[PDB]
This record gives structure tokens, C-alpha cells and sequence, in this order.
């Protein structure tokens, strides 16, 4: 796989989008994997509902957390999912009301990355696309991120807490990292980013969680 590559110079990536006051981070990163595959099996580029997400999986909680591979399992037995426009984000729960003129996409499963697997990640990443995975984002560091490939020792692999979406892999300055897209603003990190450390003992667990939609 390259050593590097960028998602978002392929046009793969949507803008960032901002959660605002409600835990829908899943939601945001399960629409973001299935924009990147939507781009590459159709060569289109649209924003996804994530409130079609929020308001209609009832096994995850909407604002109170959940899963991609539930929002993924969703969109596979619901045969679809809104668009942006026919769904637009309120940051809030409410009755599930998608509207079926509106599908802009739907997928067929997930595939879920061994668990602490970074190399499984990476060659995921560079063969299928933007991933979605679980980190740790719970520190003080992360939430002032704004240069650099991001790394802190109080980071635990276990307090999986923020949803996030990985749009690439690279190396600066020597220092290998995953470009991970957020949903906290443009006016976030670095224009709604952050390259995280990568090959470096799971930062964050980084590779716990990861998941993508088969479409
Ligand atoms: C995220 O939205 N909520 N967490 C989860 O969904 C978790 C982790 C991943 C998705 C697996 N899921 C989970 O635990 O599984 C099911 C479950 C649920 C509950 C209990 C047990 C099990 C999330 C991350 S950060 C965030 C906040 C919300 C808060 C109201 C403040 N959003 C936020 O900060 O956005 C605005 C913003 C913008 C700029 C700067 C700062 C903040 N929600």
C-alpha cells in the first residue's frame, strides 16, 4: 500500500460538518464512510443525513452515543439513506422521518478491522477508502489540538469515548500519523482536523473500533 495518501485530494471528503450539543459523533462518522464509498462506486460527492441516523437506529442511543455498525446495519436493512438536504442535521432526537424520495445512498454490511490492528487499518484505508473509527478524545490536549501529529501518554485505548473518521495516512517529519476528519467545526484543530500518531502502540485506540460500510 502507498506509504502515503490523502482521501481528501482524491475528493472523497465532504466539508466539515459540526455536532454541536449532541453526542451524534457515530452518526457523523458512519455518514462520512458511506459519503466516501458513495464517491467511489458513483464518482458523486454529496452530504448524508446523520439526523436520519440520530432519529431512526433504535439500537443506538442519538445524542446519548452509539455504534457506525449499527447506523451501518440500519442503512443496509432500511435499503437506504437520506440525503443532507431531504434530512437536514437539528442536532437533536426525534421521530424517525425519513422520507424514501430523498435515498442518496444505501449499503449492503460492514467489515470491521481486527481489533488493535494498526496495519490492518492502514491497508484498509489505502484499498477502500475513509474509515470510521473510535478514539479516545477525552483530554485537554486533543480539545487544543492545532499543529502536528497529536500524541499524549494519558491517552487510554480503553476509554473509547469520540467517533471520528480517518481520511488518510502519511509521515511528517519522521513521525507516521492517520488524517482523522472531526465533527467539532472548521474552527476546530486544523480546519476541523488532526493528524493523530500512527505505529505508535494503538494511540488512543485508534484501531479498536474501526468499520466500514460494504456497499
Ligand atoms: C459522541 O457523540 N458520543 N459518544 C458515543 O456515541 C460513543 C462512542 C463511539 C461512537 C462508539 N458510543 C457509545 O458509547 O456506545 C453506545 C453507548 C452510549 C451511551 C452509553 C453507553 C454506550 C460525542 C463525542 S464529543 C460529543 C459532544 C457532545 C456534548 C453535548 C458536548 N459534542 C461536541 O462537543 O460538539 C460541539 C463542539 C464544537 C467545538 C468544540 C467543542 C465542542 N459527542
Amino acid at each position: 500500500a502507498p506509504d502515503s495518501v490523502d482521501y481528501r485530494k482524491k475528493g472523497y471528503v465532504t466539508p466539515v460538518k459540526n455536532q454541536g450539543q449532541c453526542g451524534s459523533c457515530w452518526a457523523f462518522s458512519s455518514v462520512g464512510a458511506l459519503e466516501g464509498q458513495l464517491k467511489k462506486k458513483t464518482g458523486k460527492l454529496l452530504n448524508l443525513s446523520p439526523q436520519n441516523l440520530v432519529d431512526c437506529v433504535s439500537e443506538n442511543d442519538g445524542c446519548g452515543g452509539g455504534y457506525m455498525t449499527n447506523a451501518f446495519q440500519y442503512v443496509q436493512k432500511n435499503r437506504g439513506i437520506d440525503s443532507e438536504d431531504a434530512y437536514p442535521y437539528v442536532g437533536q432526537e426525534e421521530s424517525c422521518m425519513y422520507n424514501p424520495t430523498g435515498k442518496a445512498a444505501k449499503c449492503r454490511g460492514y467489515r470491521e478491522i481486527p481489533e488493535g490492528n494498526e496495519k490492518a487499518l492502514k491497508r484498509a484505508v489505502a484499498r477502500v477508502g475513509p474509515v470510521s473509527v473510535a478514539i479516545d478524545a477525552s483530554l485537554t490536549s486533543f480539545q487544543f489540538y492545532s499543529k502536528g501529529v497529536y500524541y499524549d501518554e494519558s491517552c487510554n485505548s480503553d476509554n473509547l469515548n469520540h467517533a471520528v473518521l480517518a481520511v488518510g495516512y502519511g509521515i511528517q517529519k519522521g513521525n507516521k500519523h492517520w488524517i482523522i476528519k472531526n465533527s467539532w467545526g472548521e474552527n476546530w484543530g486544523n480546519k476541523g482536523y488532526i493528524l493523530m500518531a500512527r505505529n505508535k502502540n494503538n494511540a488512543c485506540g485508534i484501531a479498536n473500533l474501526a468499520s466500514f460500510p460494504k456497499m
